[PDB]
């Protein structure tokens, strides 16, 4: 019942770097308004690691209160240390996440049975929920092989991997050896060919302004219509091309604020503002995704 | 008009390791009874680099002797030499080749500037034949970023590009550059998803065995059956795996063996002798294709 | 004033993952016994990134009661957030620390100028104690340039640069740059070379139970005796050959509590517990270093 | 008594790209007039992957006839191939060459196994020949384990190890692990560093504009004064950033051009001319040198 198309939650900040509570209902609900099947939350998008634990529980508490029921919630209560996740694991049972997940530790190198204990630890304190393995070699620097993301996934407790990873090759021999595997495609620039690959749903940071174009490509593969789906991707492309020159997640906000569900567009530092030069494209492109 | 699905032609060898011309004249028809499109020869996979200008220029020349007219034909011509590739692209015209194919010069360090003379000075040489530029990453050592591929992609006289490499964000990009272009997906482990990315045809080592199943692909996505072509990339991933386990060449060259082609499956030292464990699998693996 | 070598100092906890102060400051008792010019405190080696901001501003406190104007003390007060390391740098200051330093904020990708305005912020807080910026490309996955180096070491209030790297021609680029930068070499296996190349002295983990070989290095050096330095880092590595295979961090504490040193040899987790089977080499390492 | 200090040999050319036979032999000899141990002959530094294997031997049979006694003499006999490595090998002994060396194999993927073949195929024809392994990963691609030089090595009739690695740390484990192992410094750049840590001698490509430094280095540690061997390297890094900018092989050949050695500085395609901004600075290292 995790399959699916799930934006990764941004977190909004105030002009003084606190949260936004009632900019974060609204992007729930924006996003909610927009047919996603579920929100990923406190993840890399979120601004998680340079959020203290009881910020990232805060977060939990809110889209809970926002969301729980209407869609599919998965707590990131990933960090470095197993003690700080569980802690964050426990809150989004206390909350009434349906899963949780956790990036594979990083900064120092772990053994591949040091992981293994991290994700066990975490999963006794998630209580039942099920566990969303996160391999993402760009950020974290933990570089898996297929046989590493056997012994993982395979971990009691363990119902799926978010695959941020661009190897199709690899996403493909994942899905061989796990059938029943919920599978993440995680760039959102590769997503129908990460979809063709195996993958059976995402999870990205752009779904969060234009996720009714990811659904429309699932919908495109499954009526057989390559064509459609080729064209959604490459618009999507274009936008990603974009975000990707501002800076990711202060490009999505400030496209969230043009569109009035953000008030401040702000990350934290020490990310930097937008580029003054950009904000015509984003502002440009806050127009066209609103009609 | 050169737009398709070709096999990177193998170079069959007798016990002394010496061109074994009536293997090759076999496997050149053998690939040209699954229907395939065209043959890239003299690449990578015709083991080229442990081959001498001399010989490689002679395999040219025979397979053209088999094929002209019948099939496209693709030369690979180059080597780390600008002067030996140009003496290579001579004899691709003179045996009336459709193109000419050149791997970005490797082992020492060259800039964009170099780079680009020495796909002038193959062109030049090739007197009118398109060029067909090459990015092999994971072998050559040589890392294109979009923009060195657009100056490549856009020399007076290319008319093509072999893309191996995984990341197909970088494949879409390309193509939304430049939509003209013809563009070869090279990994085959990927190929499905390649052509969904925006690929309109590919060159693999694998096709020498198995190329119609490639074929059935490019109809299965034309036809809108994606069902089909996951399957058909399923299939063609596990012999992948286990080619990659056996040794590619050696192992296409050894199944190739079980179907009659290749006399001898050897490859040049230091290649070395597929494993007798392994040749189980492989005998099984032909008798099965020769489905 | 800066100029020498300094321990990076691990953090000792109980069986409950709890600091241990008595044992923290019997190791600060220990390494000042020891010869040592002074102590990094906080650093990778101190399992910073697995304590919260008031377990690290604790053990500021606590090692500075300790070592206060008897060795150098320099605070290791980087995490990716600015707004915590500027917390952090306060409580150096605060606590009586004659510097500050932060790793390059890692996991999310920042321009230089961001990483400029991360330390002239910690600069900022730290209130007159100067800077040393810490370049650990391994561990962070910010691989700077010697360009890069230049625009940070260049900042006004950075007196110093912690490299952990292994590239001896950057390290030698850098001193010949800035004759006037104390330059700490970051990896204990290559001291004497480092040394030799323009380090001004080192900061290192092994420095907790050998720093009396690093001191001896220094010394032959400035001796011209390069047998012995060359002696002295071959024992040093023999060491380093060990702990590296044990898990380091785990094994010099575990070294370190068969010298009575620490009361529990555990590290947070998910580091996880020494292998049984590597125990009587330390048990013989730490009674060889006894004497 | 093949430990020391060896040029890695250029081959100058003519504006016609071929091979400046007078040239070669006035730099052979300004080699010896430097005081130079030996010449390593036919490797990267000698163009030889833009050389037929016929220009090879000959530039071998050149120089053995201009040094064959004087001093000692390496032969670069490694190609892709190994029956193309075997041939050279022969010359190498045809000409009485000292010692025979070949890259590790590249482009194409091998086993552990097959690069020992490979070595084995080559001592054996190189007929008595001590062999040198040669262990380039920035150029060959070929990342070696400890554990894998270990197996090169004491293969029999492996008398040598050129590391052209910048891990001083993989050095003196080298070192620490074959004591009667020769092991030459490959990078030019750290070379005091590098001898610190084990390496007993050096081959580089900058040896020819001024080996003399670099004997003067060796003798400098001998005499136990780390003070001129460091005033010394910075003088080589000084001098090898700017060939770093220039363009190495085309640097070294213009600064010999403008010392009255080579009769044109140009190397073989792709290899780009210097750029015409860099000449002044190249003629006054030139004028320097002289002394």
């Amino acid at each position: 019942n995790l399959r699916g198309v799930m934006a990764a939650l941004l977190t909004p900040f105030d002009q003084q770097q606190a949260l936004d509570k009632a900019s974060l209902r609204r992007l729930v609900q924006f996003n909610i308004q927009q047919g996603i099947d579920g929100l990923y939350v406190g993840g890399s998008t979120g601004e998680a690691f340079v959020q203290s634990l009881s910020e990232r529980a805060q977060v939990l508490e809110i889209v809970a209160e926002e969301a729980k029921g209407k869609i599919k919630l998965i707590a990131h209560v990933g960090c470095v240390s197993t003690a700080e996740s569980q802690q964050l694991a426990a809150s989004a049972k206390r909350h009434g996440f349906d899963a949780v997940s956790a990036v594979t530790p990083f900064y120092y190198p772990f053994s591949l049975e040091e992981h293994c204990d991290h994700y066990r630890a975490i999963i006794d304190s998630a209580d039942g929920l099920p566990m969303v393995v996160y391999n993402i070699p760009a950020l974290s620097g933990v570089k898996l092989t297929l046989g590493q993301i056997y012994t993982l996934v395979t971990l009691p407790g363990v119902g799926a991997l978010k695959q941020t990873s661009g190897d199709l090759y690899q996403m493909e021999q994942i899905r061989r050896e796990h059938p029943d595997l919920v599978l993440y495609n995680g760039y959102d620039e590769i997503f129908a060919s990460g979809l063709l690959a195996g993958a059976d749903g995402g999870i990205g940071s752009t779904y969060n302004i234009m996720g009714w174009r990811y659904q429309g490509i699932v919908k495109a593969l499954k009526e057989g219509d390559i064509q459609t789906a080729q064209k959604l991707q490459t618009e999507c492309n274009k936008v990603i091309d974009l975000l990707i020159k501002t800076g990711i997640f202060r490009g999505l906000k400030t496209v969230l604020h043009y569109m009035d569900v953000i008030s401040v567009p702000l990350c934290r530092k020490p990310f930097g503002p937008v580029d003054e030069k950009c904000l015509p494209e984003l502002k440009a492109l806050a127009q066209q995704l609103m009609q």
